[PDB]
């Protein structure tokens, strides 16, 4: 049930009976306005709203609940609580008209910019993303990955288009779980999964025993566009965006196939030798971007960096610095707060994690 | 080896040895000038250039030659000849600087169109191909699969993009033959070919053991995009494109999963009952059309219509009229001149397929 009335100036204002998303099952009145459709696809409707108290700006996801299961989207979000992830502040159930078919909604933090958008305006005008701001986005992903495999949850999803990003406070919270799942080793999982042009080379050849380091991939992928303008691996068909993988990895081994998809899906490759990783970027680029990629980019699956070692990498030094700021002055955001839970996969980084001006008294 | 060299005029001339594509190999010498790059992407780079003796365009697709292995869509062009496949005049090898790389060069029949260019002229125009064109072409592009078919060749990559048009003649012609394999039953095949928003759902389950079924999909897939004006099965994912299959089609049935990929990838989907068809299309729209594509994009991959059932359906009943004519004026192009090849996967459908005026 949702209670739909109006103000003096006819605004139009719904009011709801939500749960919070985290936290105990207290019941909460919520009031929003100024509904206006951010995008819908697939799953269904991504509303923008204006809560009539404090004024700030939400999102609603409306997706059809199945009367069968509970939504796995909503069981996964309930338990996360991270900075770098866009946070459920409630959630409750409605109906749209008659159908009969009850509808999931889940209202989440508002960010008003993409990493898609932001890296496609600057393309569009010929120009990259300046260095600083893609270490900050990169790291804040890489943590959002950490955090989430420690639970053994895969996103399953990396891509641009699920990369929020507030521009003045150079925040990237990670959003759209709708894939997302826990992998438990043993259980097979479907491979069709993830958009193309992100898509691990495991998912191409279909495998289904597939563990967390595809999202490792994908990121290597997101990282890589950010560097080169356009995407590193393009391609209408599975064989196209193989061929630019082997373009830039060059052929797989017989032992490489193997670690990707034991199955051997019985095709031959052209034998390319491997494109020197720095002759793929501009001039100018970092060369410890060009490192982090060789090591995130990788065909066996388990030689590719985790997470927590991504963050580690030389290539975040500069966030380390004490001094580091953002172009427009202010300080960076949060990068060091790192809970037992983010750092359980390898606790020893912390030695690297934590600079020492953040453990200062 | 190639000799380059030039006419008197200032035009520069390229003169090579190249093997006849349809024949016993018995080398000409051919000449060509004014070449033109129409395009590259993954294979190679596809140019255009015009042969010496007769100013004839052609089109010329180099790619790199793996010194292993013959390359697999030469052995297949050789063996092809169809007035709806885009027919390999000559073929010769060629280098370029140092590289110790070896580039085989395929010297193709030039058709100035595609399906997807003219399809996109009529979407950012706001209306829809006239459904003359929309039969013309969609029944030529079910022989040319009739025809491959029957030697058990699978195209694996129909999609508007290879499907050339003589805009004039209104003939089509099947192209790229980079992906297309013979299928042997029992032997696995890689499910990662076929463009996306034409794969058959078999292939984004990953099966292996899919038939030439898949080319019927990805037809029907083209069939629906001509007549709405967009692609019908959009996503960037599998999980995005099989919604978009299940809003239309309504969710499989435990058994249509198990004729797909019988492994079952080990997946629910929400319960969405079946749109009828006929809300899909326009108002307009032919119901034979409408009814075309149902039996077209099946999920069981044995339900669907084979191609040459495709030819013999009413949908293309106005080409087999006596009276038929293009909007130009021209006659139609061939359409009837069946072989015993192309008909043998059911040899009764000629008195159908072939009109009593032809
Ligand atoms: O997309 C989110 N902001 C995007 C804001 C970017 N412009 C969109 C609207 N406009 C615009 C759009 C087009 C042209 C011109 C202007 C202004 C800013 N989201 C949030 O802010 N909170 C979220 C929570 C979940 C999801 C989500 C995404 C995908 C799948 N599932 C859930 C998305 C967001
Ligand atoms: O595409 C073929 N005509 C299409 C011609 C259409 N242009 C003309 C216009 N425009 C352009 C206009 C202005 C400036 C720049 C460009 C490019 C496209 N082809 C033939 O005519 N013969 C073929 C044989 C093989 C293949 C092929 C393609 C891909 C993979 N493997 C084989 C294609 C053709």
């Amino acid at each position: 049930s949702m209670k739909v009335s109006r103000d003096k100036d006819g605004s139009k204002v719904t009011t709801v009976v939500a749960t919070p998303g985290q936290g105990p099952d207290r019941p909460q009145e919520v009031s929003y306005t100024d509904t206006k459709v951010i995008g819908n696809g697939s799953f269904g409707v991504v509303y923008q709203a204006k809560l009539c108290d404090s004024g700030e700006l939400v999102a609603i996801k409306k997706v059809l609940q199945d009367k069968r299961f509970k939504n796995r989207e909503l069981q996964i979000m309930r338990k996360l609580d991270h900075c770098n992830i866009v946070r459920l502040r409630y959630f409750f159930y409605s109906s749209g008209e008659k159908k009969d078919e009850v509808y999931l909604n889940l209202v989440l933090d508002y960010v008003p910019e993409t990493v898609y958008r932001v890296a496609r305006h600057y393309s569009r005008a010929k120009q990259t993303l300046p260095v600083i701001y893609v270490k900050l986005y990169m790291y804040q992903l890489f943590r959002s990955l950490a955090y989430i495999h420690s639970f053994g949850i895969c996103h399953r999803d990396i891509k641009p288009q699920n990369l929020l990003l507030d521009p003045d406070t150079a925040v990237l919270k990670l959003c759209d779980f709708g894939s997302a799942k826990q992998l438990v080793r043993g259980e097979p999982n479907v491979s069709y999964i993830c958009s193309r042009y992100y898509r691990a080379p495991e998912l191409i050849f279909g495998a289904t025993d597939y563990t967390s380091s595809i999202d490792v991939w994908s990121a290597g992928c997101v990282l890589a566009e950010l560097l080169l303008g356009q995407p590193i691996f393009p391609g209408d068909s599975g064989v196209d965006q193989l061929v630019e993988i082997i373009k830039v990895l060059g052929t797989p081994t017989r032992e490489q196939i193997r670690e990707m998809n034991p199955n051997y899906t019985e095709f031959k490759f052209p034998q390319i030798k491997a494109h020197p990783w720095t002759k793929v970027f501009r001039p100018r680029t970092p060369p410890e971007a060009i490192a982090l990629c060789s090591r995130l980019l990788e065909y066996t699956p388990t030689a590719r960096l985790t997470p927590l070692e991504a963050c580690a990498h030389s290539f975040f030094d500069e966030l380390r610095d004490p001094n580091v700021k953002l172009p427009n002055g202010r300080d960076t955001p949060a990068l060091f707060n790192f809970t037992t839970q983010e750092l359980s996969s390898n606790p020893p980084l912390a030695t690297i994690l934590i600079p020492p001006h953040a453990r200062i008294q």
